């Protein structure tokens, strides 16, 4: 069916419910045998979010190249996403060293550091110009050099440098500050408006490294993210935009990583997403 006249049909059956866990039920199962080994047990957030063995991120060291961090390579779209989890106290150095190893232009964040009272990850880049990090155990100097404030996201520019080659490269963060800590937002309008400016800095294009994006468990927020983004450009290109399929590319996407998209209120809410974008592209 189309995507508007089948939200509508689900919308007064009342079937969200339904459709969602038959999404669960036909989802791939692969194994993750690398993230259950006892010495990444602190590199892991929540034992029930695993990224698969075949489509993990690879640290490049030879003593543990371990990170909670799964490539989702879309290719009838040409769009590669890196999917991860917040950073743990003990992770923030992995995590700069894959956005370097990887050639990512940009962060993608969703969520805030606390939410519901509790940390959701940790604080993993400066908050004052002159007050730089290093990341000791993998080399890294970070800096901020710009910030730019608005009403639903701010928009940082960060300075990574290689302490070992001394390279440097300029790298751009997305943060998304207004997501409820209960629900989904009740109009798509700030979303949409925050993945065209990702999209307008170049973060998501061919000439770079695939995207780094985030939440707290890196499925659910993360998930909706790269699912409005990938139908959207399948719907410029293809002849037939009322044959892309949501579920089907959500189905596709789990292949790469499990759990996507992680309530039945999710995924009304990235059919609604695509929905009205779609409108505004033309
Ligand atoms: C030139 C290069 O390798 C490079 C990679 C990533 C980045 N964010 C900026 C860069 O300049
Ligand atoms: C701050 C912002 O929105 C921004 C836009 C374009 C670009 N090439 C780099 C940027 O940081």
């Amino acid at each position: 069916m189309e995507m508007e006249k089948e939200f509508e049909q689900i919308d007064k059956s009342g079937s969200w419910a339904a459709i969602y866990q038959d999404i669960r039920h036909e989802a791939s199962d692969f194994p993750s045998r690398v993230a259950k080994l006892p010495k990444n047990k602190n590199r892991n957030r929540y034992r029930d979010v695993s990224p698969f063995d075949h489509s993990r991120i690879k640290l490049h060291q030879e003593d543990n190249d371990y990170i909670n961090a799964s490539l989702i390579k879309m290719e009838e779209a040409q769009r590669s996403y890196i999917l991860t989890q917040g950073p743990l106290p003990n992770t923030v150095g992995h995590f700069w060293e894959m956005v370097w190893e990887q050639k990512s232009r940009g962060v993608v964040m969703l969520n805030r550091v606390m939410e519901k009272g509790s940390l959701k990850c940790a604080q993993y880049w400066p908050q004052k110009e002159e007050k730089e990090m290093i990341f000791e155990d993998t080399n890294l100097k970070l800096t901020l050099i710009s910030e730019d404030i608005k009403s639903y996201y701010t928009v940082r520019q960060l300075e990574l440098e290689n302490l070992t080659t001394q390279e440097t490269r300029e790298i751009l963060h997305f943060h998304y500050t207004t997501w409820p800590d209960f629900g989904v937002p009740e109009s798509p309008a700030s979303f949409l408006n925050f993945l065209f400016k990702v999209r307008e800095s170049g973060s998501l294009s061919p000439e770079h490294g695939p995207v780094v994006v985030h939440c707290s468990a890196g499925i659910g927020r993360s998930g909706t993210f790269c699912l409005a983004d990938t139908c959207l450009l399948l719907m410029d290109k293809r002849k037939d935009p009322s044959s892309v399929d949501i579920k089907k590319v959500l189905l596709e996407m789990r292949k790469f990583r499990m759990g996507l998209i992680q309530t039945a209120d999710q995924l009304r809410f990235s059919y609604l997403a695509v929905i009205e974008g779609a409108k505004f592209i033309m």
